[PDB]
């Protein structure tokens, strides 16, 4: 029961029922406001439909058509009536807003016979007409029938061979005609169905295509890309119509109380005149800048700002919405919170400060943390961009310095790479179906739509940059070649920005606004969690602290093994067969181990830094070509064929799970005593020369057992003691482990007997948990989110049903021995807002990330304690 | 406080204070027998040696000296005195009986003086001064100064320049130069450190040595190999010495109740006359039957078999004894349930319920269920034993039929390869140092001990064979040969038995006594677990049913695909690409798989069987040499080029981690419909030709969500549906899991919804949950034996600090969503007693292991109930 809410039966609290849509089209009928009246089939009925076997049950149905006669016998039409038809939109609404994403069909309710009679009651037939050869064309789209291809190849081709430029020039007889057409592309491009004439069916297969729009791949593919889960389903709002369309003096348009590629405060946008936005203002015929109506028309102008002030007033956030103007009388058939570029959202979010709509806690649990990535990307080199070959310019939907090779379909731009191989979508205009390339590509290159486009709306949604509207773009996809200005590319390479300007480009770094440093700055104030790095480099170091990093996480030692001055004693004592004689080998990397510490205490200046002992097993140090093996043999004397046969034996099955981590310092402790001196000798040194106070964090990977840790600790603690030889040394250090095997968290009060800090490898205790390497697992991982089975990357998101159960006995269990042992999570999860707040909220003491990160995690713990005290 | 217990001070409840022996020795005392009066230094001050640095604490020192004081005062002599010496023996007891592996020391409190004043007290200089010879050899052994080589060449030589045979024939001269020969060996093979002479430091390096010994790399191998943990210790008891080297009245011996190699009720053991056991009855000189002794003093005999009858029927189990005999008087040093062979153990709990001693409770709860190994080992072909080359003849020290190579140091026994490359053991005797090799050993050859010897001893213990006692073996380690009959042997093969015979012979497999029928018996009345087999091949399936497995476990479905006459259709499906295509290689399998099924459930009768699909990634389907990759690709139409590269593809960094399991079902549900339909029509087929029904268990392996599992089940029961067109089929199947990976078991309550049963794959849950591969561990395995890091192999008995919580979790959550799911586990740990009993406390349903591991597990679950109820 309550399958379908009216309007005035819902407020904007009821978001998961109604979608995010739905509650707000509630919220506004409720605000007073002139929205056409209607209906919303709720969320549950999308999982009705699903969990159900996919069918529109009984009560859902008679839910339905009830309100559809409450539509009638309120706006005194029948729905689908011959002489005066009752029209409505059907119009798709997650909980979550996926702009460029949901499906529209206006004008619906119209047949061969109802057309006419609209046209009679009317007395518009081009009306009448037009918005029939609209409802065939979006019917067959979001109820999927056929393609837009095909129907504007006719609508097209008629505006072409009729003499005509815009199908705003067509007539009722045009029209009417072209009618005929798509309805003959609908029929004759499928089996020979009839395109429902049936108002009734026409509702129920909208409603139906709807629902089964919810697991198309796409959406799927979007879902994963946004953090969306598929338990939410779509919710379907039923509308009465209003019209764009219905002349000189209607019309319709997309605007954003600010932009939403920069922040300004401002009416922003689009609008068309004669035109259904629901489809001509998201694309073709040039749209004009929602400010020019003040021109045109004056009086709606000022009744649409005022009412759009009104929105943001109440809402307290910037507006995304969709009016029409019916005949001078405007309509608001939508608001959200309008999707901003991170630029975007802290410019907004400090303005509603200033402006004393939000406080700044607010202001920090408004901003999507994830979407910070895009303020440390690669603006263009200046000069590089002063010599910059201009061959165009455009619209700046979306802000951004994208260079790269130019393909044109989604495919073949995510099969360039991703985001790694610069791959620029050129494209006419996007479709849900691009999704993908979308998202692979630098930036988007498209050559007609506007602002409030499907590419600038989608890109601006993903950072991505975007220039929309460069009507010069002469495309040729069978020789996927195309023309601008005094050239003609043929994916090859192209650059372009925000600036507009797109060209034949050296990118480099950039400024931080002060709205992220005020935000940041807020961040700060709320957040518990500390925000360490994962940072083996000194200059990795001063970036990370310059963006917020208060230590370093993870400093891994691998590198100071590998450097090619250095690979040769490793090597050497991998070929040793003697204790004494790796302890040469190794001794001979003391002063350029230790000499990789100072430097890094220096950039550190008093933070504190985890370093991590060797992790990696042997044979990733040995040579496995014989060329490089031969060239070893003989700077040691050996035969190759005895060093051939020693790299043989410490070959592994599963390397991962080999002889690596803690396990080599067992059989090795020797390495671990030469780290500890390297590791004491650098800090007691960069103290004495600084007078600045450090106390060593020495970590122990891979433990699986207290007494496997106590083992090397041990080790640990006498070479740490016999190294305070530089006076017996005041130096305070701190042994703790890596945490990213199950048993280490199974056993983990044991294991905080030896360990005064925990720092989680999520990566790894994912890889352990879930039985697969990173590396094997893309073989299967797609097939498991396309079938749903996975809606997140357990690598990105934190597993928190599986490994998070693992975390958070480690910690509780820990604590249980050592009441105040610290505890971190290290990796890509502790740059993710999701995995920081379950870290937040399980109870750890600091996260760590890459330095790219850290304003994600520093804004993501401010979010987590924000959302949690 | 309370670190030392006279015997009278205690009982033998107090076994972990005072040790098997300590607590025997108490316990006697008690009974009111013939024991020398004496005290035990507990367990408890090895552990406080240990943890406390290693020094016998000041608590500890007087708390021994106090005893001493008490027995001097008690017997009447003074600790170490110059004219009357009071002299002691001192012998380590672990909690756990160690025979062949503990220490003792007996004269000891003798020095260059107290010899003399000894000698004099005594009248017996031969006497006092033996017994001196005699305790700096041990003590020199024991507390280890030097070895027994030293020792004995010596005391040989000497024999063999004075004309004399018998170290019972030097004279108190000899012995006294001896004794100085001895002393100069001690002094000699060392510092420069005299031999103490201060009892007091004597009896302190006799406790400490003992202390020490506990953590020497034999006792750690021996402890591994008997579970026996080192949290244990120790204890050392001190006994006014009894000499049964006093003369021609006098000796001593060891006895045991009931024969332990047999079974068979009656006096079992030897005795020499005017020896010390301690180290003269187990070695050299021939030692005579103890049955014997009635003829040389029937006075003694009438009153040890009497005294040995009472300790039966106290302990009411077979005791081992050490008696001693000072001039026609008799003392009990010692009993303790005697270690027995498997038939022999076997043999005597049926023997004591039918003589009324114990119930059947106690017969089961006390046989050592691991070894029962012994009973299913291969005997000797009958008919190769006939034409069996008899080069000799010695005693049957411990029965078996061994056969293979020989080698002539443990070293070299154990790096032949232990019980695979079938290593036959020819030494002289053998000792705590040779455990390992002996153990690797079929069988040991001795050349002088007897049924009390150190290797008749050891072996028996693990049920290896062993001929004690071979006089004519002469062996030369120089050249590693040996001389028997009309033979030398050079480290070639050889074969022997428990028929006392040796040969220069087929093996084959062996009856079970009623004995083993009537303690199985016993076993099913109390046991609850049901025992399943892992089996998939029915010849095994009936092996495995005639000792007792309940149904199978685990088939493993592999052989199916890689068989010759099949494999070529998975390779063919490997390198389609089409489902359609694969389809059509994997439906080419279904007649050959259906037949294999069918021969199981014909072979089963109607006990169930867990089938397993498809466990293992595709790349072990392909081959991986080119002349094969050539042949393949030529039966193909294929390039080399072309399977050289989709072999390539395949490949994956972690083979244990990668797409494998469900995930090919995933991506080939195709393996799966394939593998339900040669399931399901087999057993239709069975039912229909048997009238017997089935009700198949599939299990779907490597499962780690609810939501993977549910997938490859839909495709599984759907086909299964299908194929119930052999009549829409009444037939009822379980879909279950194998719970071998942690999110599988941390999420078992989600992964119940979907699963009947869950299978524990341990051995791979171990893998994931410790984070090491069974076949890259060794390499770093036995150092964490070695750094008693492992005190147990966790692949062998279950890990229940880890691994085992997350078992006990998957029961305890997935019965929370299915209250009557099945759980058993699968594997290595299933035969294993100490893995069985936690699966039968954490509420498993059944167990699965190979098929000679049945009747361990039958047996194990019967202890486990008993135990537990």
């Amino acid at each position: 029961a309550k399958w379908v809410y009216k309007f005035e039966e819902g407020n904007a609290s009821m978001r998961n029922l109604l979608g995010g849509k739905g509650c707000n089209l509630a919220e506004m009928t409720i605000l007073g406001m002139p929205i056409p009246q209607g209906f919303t089939v709720t969320t549950e009925a999308c999982t009705e439909y699903y969990n159900s076997g996919k069918q529109i049950t009984q009560e859902i149905q008679d839910q339905i058509f009830e309100a559809i006669t409450w539509l009638e016998e309120l706006n005194g039409k029948k729905f689908g009536d011959t002489e005066d038809p009752l029209l409505v939109s059907v119009r798709s609404a997650a909980r979550a807003s996926m702009p460029g994403m949901m499906d529209t069909i206006l004008n619906l309710g119209l047949n061969d016979v109802a057309v006419e009679g609209f046209a009679k009651k009317t007395g518009n037939p081009r009306f009448a007409y037009d918005s029939y050869r609209r409802f065939i064309q979006m019917y067959s789209d979001v109820v999927m029938e056929v393609p837009k291809s095909h129907f504007e190849k006719i609508i097209d081709a008629m505006k072409e061979e009729k003499g005509v430029h815009f199908d705003t020039d067509l007539t009722a007889d045009d029209l009417k005609e072209l009618a005929e057409k798509f309805k003959a592309v609908y029929k004759e491009a499928m089996n020979g169905e009839e395109f429902p004439q049936e108002p009734k069916d026409q509702l129920m297969g909208a409603v139906k295509a709807v629902f089964r729009s919810w697991d198309n791949p796409r959406a799927i593919v979007y879902r994963r890309m946004n953090d969306i889960p598929g338990d939410w389903g779509t919710a379907v709002n039923v509308q009465t119509m209003v019209f764009g369309n219905k002349g000189e003096t209607s019309g319709t348009g997309v605007a954003f109380t600010r932009n939403p590629s920069t922040g300004e405060k401002g009416i922003y946008g689009e609008y068309l005149i004669n035109a259904q936005g629901e489809d001509v203002v998201a694309g073709v015929r040039t749209p004009q800048p929602i400010t020019q109506l003040e021109n045109d028309m004056p009086d709606c102008y000022k009744q649409f700002m005022d009412l759009a002030m009104k929105l943001e007033k109440h809402f307290r956030d910037m507006q995304d919405m969709e009016f029409t103007i019916e005949e001078g009388k405007l309509y608001f058939l939508q608001t959200r919170n309008g999707k901003r570029t991170a630029p975007a959202a802290l410019q907004i979010a400090c303005d509603l400060v200033d402006e004393g709509m939000i406080t700044e806690e607010e202001a920090v649990v408004r901003i999507e943390a994830k979407s910070l990535d895009q303020l440390l990307h690669p603006t263009f080199n200046p000069a590089a961009l002063k010599a910059g070959e201009v061959i165009g310019s455009a619209l700046p939907a979306s802000p951004g310095a994208a260079a790269g090779k130019v393909y044109f379909t989604a495919d073949e731009a995510k099969a360039a790479h991703e985001k790694g191989e610069r791959v620029i979508l050129v494209r006419l205009e996007t479709s849900p179906e691009d999704i993908e390339g979308m998202h692979a590509a630098e930036g988007i290159l498209t050559v007609r739509g506007g602002m409030t486009s499907h590419a600038a709306v989608v890109a601006r949604g993903m950072g991505t940059c975007c220039v929309s509207g460069c009507g010069e773009i002469k495309i040729n996809e069978e020789a996927k070649t195309f023309e601008l200005g005094g050239h003609t590319f043929a994916e090859g390479d192209y650059i372009s920005l925000d600036g507009s300007t797109g060209k034949i480009i050296e990118t480099q770094e950039a400024s931080v606004s002060g709205s992220f440093e005020r935000i940041m700055v807020w961040a700060d104030k709320f957040r518990t969690l500390k925000v360490r790095t994962n940072a083996d480099t000194p200059e990795d170091t001063l970036n990370a602290v310059k963006l917020g990093a208060e230590g370093i996480g993870l400093c891994r030692t691998e590198h100071m093994f590998f450097e090619a001055d250095r690979i040769m004693k490793i090597r050497k004592m991998i070929l040793s067969d003697s204790v004494e004689a790796r302890e040469e080998a190794l001794n001979e990397l003391i002063p350029f181990q230790k000499g990789d510490f100072k430097a890094m205490y220096k950039a550190l200046e008093g933070r504190p830094m985890t370093v991590r002992y060797l992790d990696p097993p042997l044979h990733e140090f040995v040579p496995h070509t014989e060329e490089e093996q031969a060239e070893l043999a003989k700077n040691m004397g050996l035969t190759l064929a005895e060093v051939k046969a020693k790299v043989d034996e410490l070959h592994e099955f599963n390397p991962m799970m080999g002889h690596r981590g803690c396990r080599l310092a067992v059989t090795y402790p020797e390495i671990a005593k030469m780290q500890t001196r390297a590791v004491m000798e650098a800090a007691i040194e960069v103290k004495e020369e600084t007078g600045i106070d450090i106390v060593p964090e020495i970590m122990i990977p891979l433990v699986g057992e207290k007494k496997e840790l106590k083992f090397v600790k041990d080790v640990v603690v006498e070479v740490a003691e016999q190294v305070k030889k530089e006076k017996g040394s005041d130096m305070q250090y701190h042994i703790g482990t890596m945490i990213e095997i199950p048993r280490a968290a199974l056993t983990a009060d044991a294991i905080a007997e030896e360990a005064e800090f925990f720092s989680f490898g999520t990566n790894d205790l994912t890889q352990m948990t879930f039985g697969f390497s990173r590396d094997d697992a893309g073989k299967f991982l797609d097939s498991y989110y396309k079938a749903k089975i996975y809606e997140s990357d357990p690598f990105a998101r934190l597993d928190q049903t599986g490994v998070g159960q693992l975390v958070e006995m480690a910690v509780k269990k820990g604590r249980q021995t050592r009441p105040g042992l610290k505890c971190g999570i290290c990796g890509e999860h502790g740059g993710d807002p999701s995995s920081v707040e379950f870290c937040h909220k399980v109870g750890l003491n600091y996260v760590s990330c890459s330095p790219f990160r850290v304003p994600i995690a520093r804004l993501a713990a401010a979010q987590a304690a924000l959302n949690n005290k």
